[PDB]
């Protein structure tokens, strides 16, 4: 199969310039391509895993993948398709984000053989550029009326628009003189990216052919929609990020698992590397059986391991056989870790506490003598066993809360009915 044929399969071609010359080219010859990342937060979400997947599936088929990180143009901002101007940031936030971003980004590609991925920093020609000379040797390139033109900010042009600064407006002439840099430098002749980035992408493309007089491509990827209308990403937790220590594999297997039947097959040809058929008998399985749709488990395990590793994967699986279930045992210290940091609603608690005290101080009830009726009607639950007296008293301390029910001394998972619960911390 050939790459574009694999990419439109996967729904994965949005926009690029000539499609056929593309396709002929890549079954001609080996090229380089690059996508650019900004540093915009201490880590990156879902929302960017597409174009470095994207990457890694040249770099399947032969071709030399460029990871481009914008140490520089982490310092402008990218106004493509924002309705707000963003804040700029300092020089170290941005060099700090760059070095994490990049630690991110070198996971998904392979630094072997004669297509070993490349990693670029445009900070290294734009650091050391006069302004003079930017004005001049880019700027001079760039027609003003086309600039104000582009979709991509033209609703900050008009009369209803917030604005652009002077700043963000000149962020398409950096992204611009990429490409025609790393096709310098790199052989760079096509350049991949989100859905928002098809004027920065276009505008490195006639950039390339004036400075360089070669023709180079620009290929744009989907913007992630869900059948329902809401944003990717979007959960009540907040971003499902890509480090570990922002969301855990826990939460990121979780993710995946309830994303919707609508979605999930999208989902599989959009983020995992099985192949269309693997997918397409993925599909057909779950529309012929009666059962629960298995594509759901599937993407999850895909986009955990990928990400987190094997064994990360086997720690979300175990949290989740293990967090509803009678017997927690099988949970160790990190993945109470992984539970307080995003798995369950923690709260901090001190000896002595009793029972009553805990299911309101959780949430999971609006008052203690409420509570109280939910301990005498033996629906509640400590690690999975229900409460026991222990206690000669001395009112309500005969369900107490003791070491016990302390797992690892620290952790004690607290679960009122069939559904809805919390986690105790003991400090
Ligand atoms: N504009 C891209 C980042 C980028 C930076 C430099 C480039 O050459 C290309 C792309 C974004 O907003 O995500």
């Amino acid at each position: 199969m050939s790459v574009i044929q694999d990419l439109q399969s996967r729904g994965l071609i949005a926009q690029t310039t000539d499609i056929e010359a593309l396709d002929a080219l890549l079954n001609e010859q080996k090229i380089a391509l690059y996508c650019g990342f900004d540093p915009t937060a201490d880590s990156l979400h879902i929302g960017h895993l597409l174009p470095v997947l994207a990457l890694r599936r040249f770099q399947q088929a032969g071709h030399t993948p460029i990871a481009l990180v914008g140490g520089a143009t982490g310092m402008i901002g990218d106004p493509s398709f924002k309705a707000a101007e963003r804040s700029l940031n300092s020089a170290e936030t941005v060099a700090g984000w760059v070095g994490s971003i990049r630690s991110q980004l070198t996971p998904f590609l392979s630094f072997e053989g004669g297509n070993a991925a490349i990693m670029a920093n445009n900070a290294d020609w734009f650091g050391s550029m006069n302004c003079l000379d930017f004005l001049r040797d880019i700027g001079k390139h760039f027609s003003v009326n086309a600039m104000l033109n582009k979709e991509s900010v033209k609703q900050r042009i008009d009369r209803d628009g917030a604005g652009i600064s002077f700043t963000e407006f000149a962020y398409s002439l950096l992204q611009g003189y990429d490409f025609a840099e790393l096709n310098k430098r790199h052989g760079a002749v096509l350049e991949i990216g989100g859905s928002d980035q098809w004027g920065n992408i276009t505008a490195g493309i006639d950039l390339t052919r004036r400075l360089n007089q070669k023709q180079v491509f620009g290929l744009t990827l989907p913007l992630v929609t869900k059948s329902d209308g809401t944003k990717f990403g979007k959960t009540e937790g907040g971003a499902v990020w890509l480090n570990a220590k922002k969301t855990s594999p826990y939460q990121f297997y979780q993710f995946w698992l309830k994303v919707a039947d609508a979605d999930v097959y999208k989902f599989l040809k959009y983020f995992t590397f099985l192949s269309i058929e693997e997918i397409g008998v993925v599909e057909a399985k779950d529309k012929a059986s009666g059962s629960k749709p298995e594509a759901q488990r599937i993407l999850a395990e895909e986009m955990t391991r990928l990400i987190h590793g094997e064994e990360a994967l086997a720690a979300a699986q175990r949290i989740s056989e293990s967090l509803f279930a009678e017997d927690q045992s099988r949970l160790t210290e990190s993945d109470f870790e992984q539970l307080a940091l995003d798995g369950l609603p923690a709260f901090e608690v001190s000896d002595g506490i009793n029972a009553v005290e805990a299911l309101v101080k959780t949430g999971l009830a609006a008052s203690n003598k409420e509570a109280r009726g939910f301990v005498n009607a033996k629906a509640v639950l400590l690690n999975g066993k229900p409460a026991e007296a222990n206690n000669p008293n001395h009112p309500d301390d005969a369900y107490l809360l003791i070491g016990e029910y302390k797992r690892f001394g620290k952790y004690t998972i607290l679960r009122r009915g069939k559904r809805n619960h919390a986690l105790l911390v003991w400090k």
